[PDB]
């Protein structure tokens, strides 16, 4: 079900969140670490179905983003639905300590074929947001090789549509 | 999490079955009635990993049908998972008995401002699968606003990117 939350604006006057029009809907696109977004516990993925009240189907991402910049007080109110497009998919590594994948700027662009990822029916045109709960929203693909390169051998990642 | 089916090619040597690849996977496009398909409980949605035991991941829907096709013996085996793209959503008529939303060909095209639909989040570019329970797949729009017409207050649908 969705649910209610009440953040606050830092001194810089802002949340830490973009939002993204997707069909007809608003979704949060990145929460910035430690900000007032990150506390009530918001994540890339999450739909936006109410700013303060007010219904978001329809808006574009620039007036969402515009109702947050004019919004009054120190409070602000969202309805939030969370992460309706998440899959979880669990993974084993091979003897060369790969699941079988690969990525351009944390989107999934191919499948090698008979690998844990072809096994396991991992698709193309998805972003990585996590692995094994570590976020990697807003990383480079270095540093997602690095995460992956330091995983044991099961490897549980949660993906989106692009 | 899948799951595996046996099943048998009818009379006419076909299974009723159309197999779409989208994103490097194999996904179920249609299931004619009354099919081999059918009975064991082939829906609209699922995603084939394996096909006689051989990984699905990458093959074109042309690849996936033709190994259907030229399919040693009675029986063919598939591991599916079950509509990994599915959404619920509740919604709530109005006075004038609608919830808010337009459709074509069995596919949500526009919302109504202010509306259970708008209030819910509900997304375009959506096909309807289910309406309280009833498949709405392979109908007609008129059969479809039959099903909503004859819908009480509550109107449950599942939803899936088109
Ligand atoms: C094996 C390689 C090609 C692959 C990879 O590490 N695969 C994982 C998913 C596995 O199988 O463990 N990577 C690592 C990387 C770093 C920077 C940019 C792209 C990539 C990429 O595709
Ligand atoms: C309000 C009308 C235009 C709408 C509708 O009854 N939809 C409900 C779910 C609502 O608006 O709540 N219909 C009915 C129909 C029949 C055949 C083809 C298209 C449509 C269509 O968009």
């Amino acid at each position: 079900d969705p649910r209610e939350v009440i953040l606050c604006k830092d001194q810089d006057g802002k949340i830490g969140l973009r939002l993204k029009s997707i069909d007809n809907g608003i979704f949060v696109q990145l929460v910035q670490a430690n900000s007032p977004a990150s506390l009530v516990g918001l994540r890339f993925g999450d739909q936006v179905l109410q700013i303060n009240g007010e219904n978001c189907a329809g808006w574009s991402s620039d007036k969402a983003h515009k109702v947050l910049k004019q919004a009054f007080g120190e409070k602000i109110t969202m309805t939030i639905r969370d992460r309706p497009f998440e899959r979880t998919i669990t993974m084993h590594k091979d003897s060369t300590g790969h699941v079988g994948f690969i990525f351009k700027n944390g989107k999934i662009t191919s499948i090698v074929k008979d690998s844990s990822a072809a096994r396991n029916g991992l698709l193309t045109e998805h972003n990585i947001c996590e692995i094994n709960g570590q976020n990697v929203i807003g990383l480079k693909d270095s540093q997602i090789a690095d995460i992956l390169s330091t995983s044991g051998t099961v490897v549980t990642i949660t993906i989106m549509p692009a």
